[PDB]
């Protein structure tokens, strides 16, 4: 047994210095501060009510430069200009962020990983690695209660801002846009049922997670049965799981080598936890199967065999 899984801590390269808080009305979210400009989700101008059907074009002409309170710690950046870029809100401040790095605005895609700086109430609370699900969402509990946080990659001395968090979908995943205000995926910045096809559980991660568990003591969930790749995916879909490809099986080769448990034998164990549940039982201090951690996040912390 263990006290839970922790995700690797990646570099930030002074990205934490570009974080500020934007407050219009009763809403307060995170924003990106570069030079003399501030970026943040435009729904910061919407009160809980104006979410069922907001027309930002008019909700904006009802705000001035005073309407916005930009904070950089105990320091306030005075808004001397405001415009709108798609779903982002552009704000011109009366000063440039001294610790602004060489950057650019790229727009990655599903599969590509990037670091994300989560902000609890404001202060930076860690940099994490996340990938863009094929449906264009991201699974991470650290983004809960956040918003307006940013994702990026570092190449030498240049920061590549590629993402901004807007709203959390009821399915537990998060939707964001690139740094031009254009959403990644069929999502929108309004309160509406739009989380269709985001409830699919990532088999690859659960498995990895299950390996991470075995590596730290948890074994009870390991029966001595087995299953074919086909007979597994049969159950995979029944419970809304990603059918596993022989390709995915390769990815889980390092861990299978380390623990000495064949990937198919780990599936027979998973298939059980899906047809019977855990029964108030636990795995790495969890009563539900986790899938926020990829095979790489696991191998990272739980090193093991070297390659």
């Amino acid at each position: 047994g263990s006290s839970g899984f922790r995700k690797m801590a990646f570099p930030s390269g002074k990205v934490e210095g570009c974080m500020v808080q934007v407050t219009c009305g009763t809403t307060t979210l995170n924003g990106l501060w570069l030079d003399d400009t501030v970026y943040c989700p435009r729904h910061v101008i919407c009160t809980a009510e104006d979410m069922l059907n907001p027309n930002y074009e008019d909700l904006l002409i009802r705000k001035s430069n005073h309407s916005f309170l930009v904070q950089a710690g105990n320091v306030q950046l005075r808004v001397i200009g405001h415009s709108m870029q798609n779903c982002l809100l552009r704000l011109k401040v009366d000063t440039s962020n001294p610790k602004t790095p060489k950057y650019k605005f790229v727009r990655i895609q599903p599969g590509q990983t990037f670091s994300v700086l989560a902000c609890y109430n404001g202060s930076p609370s860690g940099v994490y690695q996340c990938a863009m699900r094929p449906n264009h969402t991201i699974k991470g509990s650290f983004l809960n209660g956040s918003c307006g946080s940013v994702g990026f990659n570092i190449d030498y001395d240049c920061v590549s801002f590629c993402y901004m968090h807007h709203m959390e979908l009821p399915t537990g995943v998060h939707a964001g846009t690139d740094l031009e205000g254009k959403f990644y995926g069929p999502f929108v910045d309004r309160q509406t049922a739009q989380a269709a096809g985001t409830d699919t559980t990532i088999t690859l991660n659960v498995l990895a997670w299950l390996y991470a568990a075995v590596i730290n003591g948890d074994r009870w969930f390991l029966n001595r049965f087995t299953t074919t790749l086909n007979d597994f995916n049969l159950v995979a879909m029944k419970y809304n799981y990603e059918p596993l490809t022989q390709d995915h099986v390769d990815i889980l080769g390092p861990l299978s080598a380390q623990t000495g448990i064949a990937v198919l034998d780990m599936c027979a164990a998973l298939k059980e936890l899906l047809q019977n549940g855990m029964n108030g039982r636990t795995i790495l201090g969890s009563t539900i199967l986790e899938d926020e951690f990829t095979p790489f996040d696991v191998v990272a912390q739980c090193s093991g065999v070297t390659f």
